[PDB]
């Protein structure tokens, strides 16, 4: 792919300011793509934009193809007379995602039904030419929503055997008996791609790329396992047989029980790795880039019987992500991919990232813990570049609130390592542009930021803290709070690293 030496900036579109609750698809979302192109920024990073379910993680989505309807901007809508929208008490700064599942969705119903009632033919067509488009992922993920609503939010091993295990009359009589509730769904999707289209039009005009991201793993409770369960290792019940996770290995007592359903990989290549090559097809008509979490399990990964409660007594597992980065290749005759390969690697895992040009990551925040060796502080990053340098990403707390609670040792070596690279500081307000100016000297060819750092930001504008809960997700910009003034400061460390 070769990148250009340049910078970004990490922001999920839900963080976006503006009115109803949600960041969404549109005026404030094309003032922050303008806000980038002023600061001389030519990368924006958004997380996975999936539909998503309890918790709201964008990482567990309803579907690997679907869009995320919490992120249609409703105004144009109601400007264009489809529904009526009033304020139930959303706060600012904050999504409330009970309030928004609570209101959301009855009005993108009555848009809908509003739109059936005043369209205009010409809007009709473009809404039947998308539901034609689409159907080969579009029939399933729409039904699949409108049975779930049908069985009160239950997830799809768990309904009535006929519709679990997808019996033709049954989902024949489904489909008639749920016909406005799938054209519905239908609609929401026609909404998401049409308004990230115009987003990714705008994007371009301005000389901007989108790198978006996509978990290695599907969720359990989605439309393409139920549809697809010869893709994964399910029992006749339709659960898994074993899980996804990672084994204890000299950080972690424990190691991680995530609970993904885990392909069957004999099949996928049997299948000429159809799936991926058309999940890698549907992303890309979203993207620029795509990053790939855990992208290790391409080589192996860990099986987890599903019985057990931890990542004990799992195995390895060897995956053929040679096969299937060939395969990549052939069809798209380019690997537009951003490995994610934080966390320790091996020499196979390296290799099979490097032998098809994909970038890693390095993250600063990671940096200071041992030592001179550690592979994140920039002197040790590789001649060549083909890395991305962050801050932190959405599942650390943001540099200022990282710093307030690190140790002594890290924060004592973070100073002098910086005052060796020429920077400074007095304050710890002032922690957060000095790494930022540390990742920008660096020769990581994309320097990527969150833009909590931006705005120097502690702990309560934190997007993820894995393990908790509750609160996560749900950080979001004020009015005017990205002000012009970042953005000169922002361009002004581009044009010193040579970043322009
Ligand atoms: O008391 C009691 C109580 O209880 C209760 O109550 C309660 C409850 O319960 C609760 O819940 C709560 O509630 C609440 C809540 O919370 C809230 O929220 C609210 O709610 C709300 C909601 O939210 C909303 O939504 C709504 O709801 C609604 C909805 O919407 C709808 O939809 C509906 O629902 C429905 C649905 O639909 C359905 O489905 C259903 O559901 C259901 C189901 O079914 C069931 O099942 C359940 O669910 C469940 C599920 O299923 C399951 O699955 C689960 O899930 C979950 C899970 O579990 C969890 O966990 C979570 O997850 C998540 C997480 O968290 C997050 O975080 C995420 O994650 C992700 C991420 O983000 C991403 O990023 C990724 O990540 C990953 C990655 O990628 C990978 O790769 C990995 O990584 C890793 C790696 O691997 C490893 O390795 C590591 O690494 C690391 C390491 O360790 C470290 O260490 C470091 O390292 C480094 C260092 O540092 C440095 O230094 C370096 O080193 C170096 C050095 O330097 C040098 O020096 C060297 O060294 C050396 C030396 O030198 C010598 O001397 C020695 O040696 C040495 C060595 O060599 O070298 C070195 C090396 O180089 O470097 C290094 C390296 O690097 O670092 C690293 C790195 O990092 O680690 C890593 C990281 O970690 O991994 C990762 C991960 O981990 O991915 C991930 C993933 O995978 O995400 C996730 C997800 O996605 O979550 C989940 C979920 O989401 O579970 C669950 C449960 O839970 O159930 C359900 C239900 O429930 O059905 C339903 C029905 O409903 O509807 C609804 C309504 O109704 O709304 C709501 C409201 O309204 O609220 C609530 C309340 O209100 O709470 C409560 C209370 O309050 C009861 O109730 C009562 O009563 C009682 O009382």
């Amino acid at each position: 792919m070769e990148l250009p030496r340049a910078f970004g900036l990490l922001l999920h579109p839900t963080s976006l300011p503006g009115p109803y609750g949600v960041g969404v698809l549109g005026r404030e979302a094309r003032d922050f793509l303008r806000f980038l192109k002023e600061a001389g920024g030519r990368y924006w990073q958004v997380l996975p934009l999936g539909p998503t379910g309890y918790g709201d993680s964008p990482y567990q989505s309803f579907s690997a193809f679907a869009g995320n309807p919490y992120l249609i901007d409703l105004r144009p809508l109601a400007e264009r007379g489809y529904v009526r929208l009033e304020d139930p008490g959303f706060p600012q700064g904050r999504v409330d995602y009970g309030l928004l599942y609570a209101w959301k969705w009855p009005a993108l119903k009555e848009a809908f039904r509003g739109f059936k009632e005043k369209a205009s033919p010409e809007e009709r067509e473009a809404f039947a030419a998308f539901r034609e488009r689409e159907a080969w992922w579009l029939e399933d993920y729409a039904l699949f929503m409108a049975l779930k609503g049908a069985h009160g939010g239950l997830p799809w091993n768990r309904w009535p055997l006929p519709l679990r295990k997808r019996e033709e009359k049954a989902l024949r009589e489904a489909k008639s008996a749920l016909a406005e509730e799938v054209a519905f769904h239908a609609f929401t999707q026609w909404l998401f791609f049409r308004q990230w289209g115009a987003l990714k039009a705008e994007a371009e005009a301005l000389g901007i790329r989108i790198i978006g991201d996509m978990p290695i793993f599907v969720a359990e409770d989605s439309a393409e396992v139920w549809a697809h369960p010869e893709w994964f290792h399910l029992d006749e019940e339709g659960r898994p047989t074993v899980v996804a996770g990672v084994p204890p290995d000299y950080f972690s007592e424990t190691g991680q029980r995530w609970g993904n359903p885990l392909y069957r990989w004999d099949v996928l290549e049997r299948e000429g790795f159809s799936f991926w090559i058309r999940r890698l097809e549907k992303a890309l008509e979203l993207f620029h880039l795509v990053r790939i979490a855990h992208f290790r399990g391409f080589e192996a990964y860990w099986e987890i019987p599903a019985s057990c409660p931890t990542a004990v007594e799992g195995r390895w597992v060897k995956a053929p992500g040679e096969k299937l980065f060939q395969k990549i290749q052939e069809v798209f005759g380019e690997v537009p991919v951003l490995a994610e390969d934080l966390g320790v690697i091996t020499p196979e895992v390296e290799a099979l990232r490097d032998r098809f040009g994909l970038p890693g990551m390095k993250v600063l925040q990671f940096a200071f813990d041992n030592g001179m060796e550690n592979p994140f502080l920039p002197h040790n990053y590789p001649a060549h570049g083909r890395v991305v340098v962050y801050t932190g990403t959405h599942n650390n707390d943001t540099t200022l609130g990282w710093y307030r609670t690190a140790t002594p040792h890290e924060k004592a070596f973070m100073a002098r390592y910086l005052a060796d690279w020429g920077i400074t500081f007095r304050e710890e307000e002032e922690v957060p542009w000095a790494l930022m100016h540390l990742g920008m000297k660096s020769v990581a060819r994309l320097a990527v930021y969150p833009v909590q750092d931006v705005l120097a930001l502690g702990s309560e504008a934190r997007m993820n803290y894995p393990g908790r809960p509750s609160g996560n997700w749900a950080w979001r910009l004020l009015p005017g709070e990205l002000s012009p003034e970042h953005g000169a400061r922002l361009r002004a460390m581009a044009e010193a690293t040579e970043r322009l």
